[PDB]
């Protein structure tokens, strides 16, 4: 049965990881987790997201391919970092190393880049040119990429040690330094080095910062990351307060001010969507809230955030001609951007780790569990989230501490 009374003590502290699929009475859970990884990281061109990169017939590294039928396939730091995270959780070292080799070689902007703001950050969009060779389309970062890179590398160090191809630990501390020095404003993760008073709620994963704090050696840095964790929970608490009821109707948004206020409309040249949209990025917010509740303990705010958000989506489904909740909402209004796909359902399943409604949990979890693994042209985002969710709901997303 679903545990609708999630502990205020986190798995990180207790060592007790929930198996949500087991609570929900599912069988062959680990087999399904294993097959999900195998298909995503197998040469099947079906579920596959993990692809080798070669230069003049010489093998170099691997990348997560952001398949894009409209604008051409590209390569993203989010997908790369999520892929490494999945690999370390399942003890898949070659897959991890191949992805990390690619990121370090090809995504990393040089430390001596003429623009100080780009030094050591990871270029969010790469492509292969007409001759098949990799190049940077956009040198600007997507900062939750660096966050997951640091997280994955710290875990890789803890599981595998640092005497092989990579000193994972040194790579992780370097990544943490880059986040601190390039991607933060007053201990809140940035949307951009070039814009102040701006964050993306989906970049907030408070438990990661607590894990960072426990894996750095010096006192100042330990305190720094603990403060980032607290300020992140505050940001999310404030955001959820601000999106409660009218006019945002309980869904978190794409962009936020540092006080948690949703950004209204457009604010910068190049902006993909209005700030107040619950869209593709925003899907991840309650997933992160679920993560934080599981790993660091469920508090009143976690439960309220998820309960109200899932509450809205259930309501929105009843008022939809297609009997689905949709991928994009603004001010509680459907934006006609399609029925929820696998990624959104996946994110919402992970959110259940903070849910206190067994009925809600049954509906949202079964809708996720009944899905086939993403295939086809939209599988990059759907499939990446599906993989992460499969780990989260099977008790496989764990924090591996380094020893000092």
């Amino acid at each position: 049965a679903f545990n609708n009374n999630p502990s205020s003590v986190g798995a990180y502290s207790s060592g007790t990881y929930r198996n949500l699929a087991q609570e929900m009475g599912k069988t062959n859970i680990q087999q399904k987790v294993n097959s999900t990884f195998d298909n995503m990281f197998g040469y099947n061109n079906t579920q596959q997201l993990y692809y080798p990169y070669t230069e003049n017939g010489v093998y170099k590294a691997h990348y997560i391919k952001a398949i894009n039928p409209d604008e051409g396939d590209d390569i993203r730091t989010q997908g790369q970092s999520w892929g490494m995270t999945a690999a370390v959780m399942l003890n898949k070292q070659e897959e991890f190393d191949n992805l990390w080799r690619f990121a370090k070689a090809y995504q990393k902007n040089p430390d001596n880049h003429p623009d100080a703001k780009k030094q050591g950050v990871y270029a969010w969009k790469l492509k292969l040119n007409q001759n098949g060779f990799v190049y940077k389309v956009d040198e600007g970062p997507a900062p939750d990429g660096e966050e997951y890179f640091a997280f994955a590398l710290l875990n890789a160090s803890a599981r595998w040690g640092n005497s092989g191809e990579f000193n994972y630990y040194n790579d992780a501390i370097t990544m943490l330094n880059t986040i601190k020095n390039k991607l933060m404003e007053n201990q809140i993760i940035r949307f951009s080095p070039y814009i102040d008073n701006l964050t993306d709620p989906s970049y907030h994963i408070p438990a990661f910062y607590d894990y960072f704090a426990n894996n750095v050696t010096n006192q100042a840095d330990k305190n720094y990351w603990r403060q980032v964790a607290t300020k992140s929970r505050t940001l999310l608490k404030n955001h959820f307060t601000k999106v409660s009821g009218s006019p945002h109707w309980n869904l978190p948004t794409f962009l936020s001010r540092l006080d948690g206020s949703p950004v209204i409309g457009y604010i910068f040249n190049g902006q993909a969507n209005p700030g107040q949209w619950y869209e593709f990025d925003a899907w991840r917010v309650i997933m992160n809230v679920g993560l934080d509740a599981h790993l660091m303990g469920a508090q009143a705010w976690h439960k309220s955030a998820v309960n109200k958000a899932l509450g809205f989506l259930s309501y929105a489904k009843t008022n939809n001609s297609k009997n689905c909740y949709e991928q994009v909402y603004s001010y509680g209004g459907a934006q006609n951007r399609g029925c929820a796909g696998e990624g959104q359902k996946a994110a919402n399943a992970v959110a259940l780790l903070a849910s206190t409604n067994a009925g809600q949990a049954n509906e949202f979890f079964n809708e996720f569990w009944s899905l086939s693994q993403p295939t086809g042209d939209y599988r990059y985002y759907n499939g990446s989230l599906y993989m992460l969710a499969m780990l989260h709901v099977s008790g496989n997303f764990k924090f591996y501490n380094n020893t000092f």
